[PDB]
């Protein structure tokens, strides 16, 4: 009956896409309410958590009576068929693997509803809540519980036939399943994630420092600390280092689900033409991928630090404009930083000339410290 409907459910799910589905109850999540009291004292979460802690480790707070949670989790492709190269004069930023194609958001919640309905069609007053990223619970807990994958040193769920390379979602019923089996640990004396992870952020096993993983940097909409400026690299949104360095990841590149599939042109974009794209071309070009829903400012932002990062010479006069001309003073200030950190002299006396008509103090701040950087670099050359 409920072992039959279990059954039926599953078949389903992989009939519809679903690459690995897990059973769980709806009991509290007590482990994670301590996990979560104690990061959030340490100063470690991101802040795009749900707030309320109460009501992200009990799912019957979410849905009254609830009985089980079902987990499901969709591959995406970790390799860019005919990806383009990133050269000296057409330079290019990249896009995290969980931004590649359409918004996993769409895809997943799609599959839910779906699911629901099939549960819902039974006729038999079942009720449901679905979520994906969303929602209050976290779904990687849940898919811990639910034996998808296991907790790995670098905070992802790591299944054994898809690797970390997963996204999560799951869907809370009244109904009382049969609770899976969590799986082992694989991971080992294995350190390696940590150890390559450019801003030490992975700060112990499981542990991340949100607040300095390059993956939530990205996504900020103010300044990017200066430390961090220097370690982003040509990333505009999101971070892969501690998944692609994983063992358990070596040649799990699945293709299973066309609308993942990354389109090169957005997915590792020209540098350049970011820096004057439309709203609407942004919308057009970039609206249907995950990375797009904090909107343009920190992918072009983060544009201009690529280009300060490859010292590109022939986006300075562009840098400038932008300096002088954009009503967003993160945009104007990171601008002027770039000038001055790509290192051509010729550029000084604009930014000394700029420095005097700008009355945004943050992105004064930003023209001074862009000053500086070619101040100390002149003086390197000279050897001072
Ligand atoms: C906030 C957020 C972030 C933050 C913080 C991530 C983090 N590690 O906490 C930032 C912006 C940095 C981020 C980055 C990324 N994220 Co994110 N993010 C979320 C979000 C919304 C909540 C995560 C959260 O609550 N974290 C709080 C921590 C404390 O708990 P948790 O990781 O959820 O749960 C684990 C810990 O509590 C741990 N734990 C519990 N008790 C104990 C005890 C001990 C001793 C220890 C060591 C650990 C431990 O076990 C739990 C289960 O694994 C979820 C969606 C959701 N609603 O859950 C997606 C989610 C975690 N993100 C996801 C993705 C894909 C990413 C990125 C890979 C994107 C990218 N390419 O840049 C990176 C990966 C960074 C990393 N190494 O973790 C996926 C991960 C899927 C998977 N297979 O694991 C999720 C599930 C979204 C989804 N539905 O697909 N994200
Ligand atoms: S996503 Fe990047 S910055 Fe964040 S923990 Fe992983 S390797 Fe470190
Ligand atoms: S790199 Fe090593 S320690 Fe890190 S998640 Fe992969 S197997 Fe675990
Ligand atoms: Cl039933």
């Amino acid at each position: 009956n409920v072992y039959q409907l279990k059954e039926e459910l599953i078949e389903y799910a992989k009939s519809i896409g679903v690459d690995k589905i897990g059973f769980t109850t709806a009991d509290t999540f007590d482990s994670l309410k301590d996990r979560l009291i104690l990061q959030e004292s340490l100063g470690y979460l991101s802040g795009f958590e749900e707030p309320d802690i109460e009501k992200r480790v009990t799912p019957k707070l979410l849905l009254p009576k609830a009985k089980s949670i079902v987990a499901i989790a969709l591959a995406y492709p970790s390799r860019m068929k005919d990806a383009p190269r990133s050269t000296r004069t057409e330079r290019r930023g990249i896009f995290c693997r969980a931004s590649w194609g359409k918004d996993y958001h769409d895809v997943l919640r799609e599959k839910l509803d779906l699911l629901e309905d099939f549960l819902k069609s039974k006729h038999e007053d079942i009720r449901t809540k679905s979520m994906v990223d969303t929602g209050e619970l976290s779904d990687r807990a849940v898919a811990e519980r639910a034996g998808i994958g296991f907790s790995a040193k670098n905070c992802m769920i790591t299944t054994p036939e898809y690797g970390s390379y997963v996204y999560l979602a799951e869907m809370i019923t009244n109904i009382p399943f049969e609770p899976d089996v969590p799986i082992e640990d694989m991971c080992g004396s294995c350190t390696k994630c940590l150890d390559a992870c450019p801003t030490g952020a992975l700060v112990n096993p499981g542990q991340l420092n949100a607040q300095r993983c390059i993956s939530f940097l990205t996504q900020t909409k103010g300044f990017l600390p200066d430390e961090f400026r220097t370690k982003i690299g040509n990333r505009l949104y999101g971070c892969d280092t501690c998944q692609t360095v994983c063992p358990l990841n070596k040649g799990k590149d699945f293709h299973l689900h066309p609308e993942m599939e990354p389109d090169p042109e957005i997915a590792k974009p020209l540098l350049k033409p970011l820096l004057a794209i439309s709203n609407r071309e942004f919308k057009e070009k970039f609206g249907h991928v995950s990375g797009s829903w904090r909107g343009k400012k920190p992918i072009q932002r983060n544009a201009i630090l690529a280009l300060a990062h490859f010292k590109d010479a022939s986006a300075l006069p562009e840098l400038t404009e932008l300096m002088h001309k954009d009503p967003r003073p993160v945009i104007r200030g990171t601008a002027a930083w770039a000038i001055g950190k790509i290192g051509d002299p010729a550029y000084a006396e604009e930014l000394e000339k700029a420095l005097e008509k700008e009355k945004d103090e943050e992105a004064k701040l930003e023209i001074e410290k862009g000053i500086e950087l070619l101040k100390a670099s002149g003086m390197t050359k000279q050897g001072l």
